[PDB]
């Protein structure tokens, strides 16, 4: 089975949020951080009142609930995970909105309904970069004339390795990137920024816009590992060391990379 949610309840914030957060202010919660994320996604979309808005990997809905509320806008969600599916449609089915929402457990690859904008958090590590093409075919073809997509995801740093760059690539980097890449990425892959840059524009895709959070995540990391580490017993009880041990060495190490800058997080705007 996948992961229990109990367990991921042990260390992300209360809007269940998995993906580098975004500390607007130095002296924010985590919970904080994360909503000023979304807004900042969000923000970029140029969203209207009576829209629709495409979550793909949806998570456990916070972006999709927060754009209901806040940008009062129509919405769909897609994931590949059964309880978060189960979780957003509940959540649905609890608050009060003349606004459209829905969730579904498909991924992006069977979704061809017209929508006016994409937002997209965290999930493209996991698509594998053969699919890449068949993704940017997909949402562009999905988006409007005047259509925008926000594309978050972790990337690898640019050569700059000269006069800088931590030229260093060996065992303390390769060995926990195959970690990373089996644990906690299963057939995912981690893109360069060219190779972004690439499959977008390949397919019409127009990059107005870019922003790196590569020393937000490091505080994210250190977030949930500071809690896990506080609900060890507890995470011990519902899973096992092996797992806790697991993501501790997930969450410690990856802080550790994308703070001495091994590894980026950027927001990338695309227009149709
Ligand atoms: N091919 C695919 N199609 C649709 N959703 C996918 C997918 N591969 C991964 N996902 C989803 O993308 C999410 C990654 S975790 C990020 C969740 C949410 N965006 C947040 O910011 O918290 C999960 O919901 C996962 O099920």
């Amino acid at each position: 089975y996948d992961l229990s949610d109990d367990f991921f309840r042990l260390f992300l914030d209360p809007t269940q949020t998995y993906s580098c957060a975004y500390f607007e202010r130095d002296d924010m919660t985590l919970q904080e951080a994360q909503i000023a994320k979304i807004d900042l996604a969000l923000g970029k979309l140029n969203l209207e009142p009576g829209m629709t808005l495409l979550d793909i990997g949806c998570g456990w809905g916070a972006t999709m609930r927060r754009a209901i509320e806040k940008y009062d806008v129509n919405v769909v969600g897609l994931t590949l995970s059964e309880n978060q599916a189960g979780h957003v449609q509940k959540m649905f089915d609890q608050m009060d909105t003349p606004r459209s929402r829905r969730v579904l457990l498909e991924g992006w690859e069977k979704f061809d309904e017209p929508v006016d904008r994409i937002v997209s958090i965290g999930a493209f590590e996991h698509f594998g970069h053969q699919r890449y093409h068949h993704f940017f075919e997909v949402t562009h073809r999905t988006l409007p004339a005047d259509g925008k997509m926000l594309l978050h995801t972790i990337v690898r740093p640019t050569f700059k390795e000269g006069r800088e760059k931590g030229l260093t690539l060996t065992h303390e980097l390769v060995h926990f990137t195959k970690f990373i890449l089996a644990e906690i990425f299963p057939g995912g892959w981690l893109p360069s920024i060219p190779t972004v840059h690439e499959y977008a524009e390949k397919v019409g895709f127009r990059v107005t816009a870019v922003q790196s959070l590569q020393l937000h995540y490091a505080r994210t990391l250190d977030m949930w590992a500071t809690a896990l580490e506080a609900n060890k017993d507890q995470a011990i009880a519902i899973q096992s060391q092996t797992v806790y041990d697991r993501y501790m060495k997930y969450l410690t190490g990856c802080a550790k990379l994308f703070r001495q800058g091994y590894t980026d997080v950027d927001q990338f705007t695309l227009e149709k």
